[PDB]
């Protein structure tokens, strides 16, 4: 195929607005976390569409600042997780021991329209919930992984010790969770990227749980039993490699096992052998056009299987992370025809 992929805008969001994950429901409908400026999931319905409608589904204050991550678990229920944080400053730091993970439940007559939220768990003694990723043989189940600031603490930040990064599950029938990994470097960061996270978005594929990690390039997958816990001798495998910043990433189209991931400011397809392409975004004829793509995901209506719809989270090119420009958006990427 040519290369970039083609792409368009579907809705940006106000400045200061921060968009950091997405799910896309068995309708097809798109359903994206907020950070900033309030922690919300907001609806793009009929995401084909050249100007599709765009609606606040819920803003989760009543129990945190932010979301992080989303995932879907039984068929149409989705977890987000989220926390309170200092300031909306793209800068802040969470607050420690405020992390929540929450409930929206559109399965049902009653709330196939306006879902159904609650709160599943407090989480005080995680660090920073990211990734939501369902176990695919138990889907009440989920894995999340959990890194960022060891002492994270109103501006301005001066010990950025990080803890290190680990993974939960969270059964949400119950509430009840515990971490199943952890103490690995492949959880971990340096700070070679500069300040950041370790182990960022997951997601589970047969019985192996993937990640990317934001510090030291690796796209990493790990061997789990039905628990999820790793399967000994527990060793994370490289599965790609690129000198980017990873936030988070998808399988597909459809059943294929290539990886689709956001990296700095551009957007890479990952063959399961290694191969890394830049697809979209930096180092394309694309430049800077979609800044700080936070996630990304494939449609799931019959006709929209091979759109790749990406979240973002900036509205120009950041080069220094003390003075970004935060706008949310999401653009799709038509991957029609590609392939290694
Ligand atoms: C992955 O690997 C990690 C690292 O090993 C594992 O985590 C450890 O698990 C241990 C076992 O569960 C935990 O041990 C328990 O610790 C409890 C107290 O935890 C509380 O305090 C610790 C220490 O806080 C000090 O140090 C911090 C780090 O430097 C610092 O941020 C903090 O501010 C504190 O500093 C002050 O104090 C130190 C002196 O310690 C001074 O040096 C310093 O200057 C400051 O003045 C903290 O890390 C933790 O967050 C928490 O706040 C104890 O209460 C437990 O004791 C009970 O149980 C014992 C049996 O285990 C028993 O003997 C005892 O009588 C009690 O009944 C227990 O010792 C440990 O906290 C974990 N450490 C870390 C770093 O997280 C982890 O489990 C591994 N993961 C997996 C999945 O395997
Ligand atoms: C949402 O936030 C927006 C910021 O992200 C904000 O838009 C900004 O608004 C301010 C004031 O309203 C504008 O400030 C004015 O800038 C002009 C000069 O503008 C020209 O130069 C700037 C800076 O150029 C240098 O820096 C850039 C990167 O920083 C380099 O690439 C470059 O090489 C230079 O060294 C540049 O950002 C401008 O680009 C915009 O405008 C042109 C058309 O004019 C477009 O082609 C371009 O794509 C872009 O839209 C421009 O070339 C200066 O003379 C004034 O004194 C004043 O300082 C900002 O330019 C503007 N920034 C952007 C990126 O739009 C929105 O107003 C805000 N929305 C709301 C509702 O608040
Ligand atoms: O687990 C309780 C406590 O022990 C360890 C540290 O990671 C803390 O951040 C955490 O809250
Ligand atoms: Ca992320």
């Amino acid at each position: 195929v040519k290369l970039p992929l083609p792409q368009r805008l579907l809705h940006d969001w106000a400045n200061g607005s921060w968009v950091e994950n997405i799910s896309v429901r068995p309708n097809g409908n798109l359903l994206v976390s907020t950070s900033t400026p309030d922690g919300s999931v907001w609806q793009i319905k009929e995401p084909w569409k050249d100007q599709p409608e765009v609606e606040l589904v819920y803003n989760f204050d009543q129990w945190v600042d932010r979301l992080i991550g989303i995932g879907e678990t039984t068929p149409d229920k989705y977890v987000v997780v989220g926390s309170r944080f200092y300031s909306t400053d793209p800068m802040s730091s969470h607050v420690d021991r405020t992390f929540a993970a929450m409930e929206l439940d559109f399965s049902g007559s009653a709330n196939k329209d306006k879902p159904a939220v609650r709160l599943i768990a407090w989480f005080p003694d995680a660090h920073l919930l990211q990734g939501v990723a369902a176990l695919p043989w138990d889907r009440t189940k989920v894995l999340i992984s959990d890194q960022y600031l060891l002492r994270p603490r109103a501006a301005p930040q001066k010990d950025w010790t990080p803890a290190r990064g680990q993974v939960w599950t969270l059964d949400t029938v119950t509430g009840a969770h515990e971490v199943v990994f952890a103490n690995d470097t492949a959880l971990d960061t340096t700070y070679r990227h500069g300040y950041d996270v370790g182990i960022n978005g997951i997601k589970i594929r047969r019985d192996w749980l993937y990640w990317v990690n934001s510090d030291d390039g690796n796209i990493y997958r790990l061997k789990i039993d039905k628990t999820g816990h790793a399967v000994p001798p527990a060793k994370p495998e490289v599965v790609a490699f690129q000198d980017t910043i990873w936030d988070d990433f998808t399988f597909g189209p459809e059943h294929e096992d290539t990886i689709w991931a956001t990296g700095f400011n551009a957007i890479f397809a990952a063959s399961p052998q290694g191969k890394v392409v830049t697809v979209n975004g930096v180092g394309t004829s694309d430049n800077g056009i979609m800044p700080g793509p936070t996630a990304c995901a494939f449609g799931r209506s019959p006709h929209d299987r091979n759109i790749l719809y990406v979240t973002g989270n900036m509205g120009e090119i950041p080069v220094d992370i003390e003075h970004v420009h935060l706008k949310g958006w999401v653009r799709a990427i038509d991957t029609t025809g590609f392939h290694f």
